[PDB]
């Protein structure tokens, strides 16, 4: 995917965060990569290879906080997907929280 490909997709993801329900992310990812597909031109995935996009930027995601440096001068895209990504970090860790409330 182009950086613009990765925004537009997790612009779609942050947009739909509350429709995700844990034990039911087969639903989700579907959804995601077919308004993908059909409003922001990707190209047609599977649910396993839309996911993996997602999980590929994510885990991106996180080698950049750990190689942030302080003064560090960035631009607006990398910005703008650095939120994104913060914002569906904390939705998937809030669905982790909740469960581990009730775990048996």
């Amino acid at each position: 995917l182009s950086l613009e490909e990765k925004i537009k997709l997790m612009r779609l993801v942050v947009r739909h965060k509350h429709e995700l329900v844990d034990r039911k992310t087969s639903e989700f990812y579907a959804k995601i990569a077919r308004i993908g597909y059909e409003d922001e031109g990707l190209a047609i995935h599977t649910e396993s290879a839309c996911r993996n996009q997602i999980i590929s930027i994510m885990r991106v995601y996180e080698q950049r906080l750990a190689h942030r440096q302080p003064g560090m001068k960035t631009t607006p895209e990398e910005d703008e997907l650095d939120q994104l990504c913060d914002e569906w970090k904390a939705r998937l860790s809030e669905l982790q929280q909740y469960r581990e409330k009730f775990l048996v």
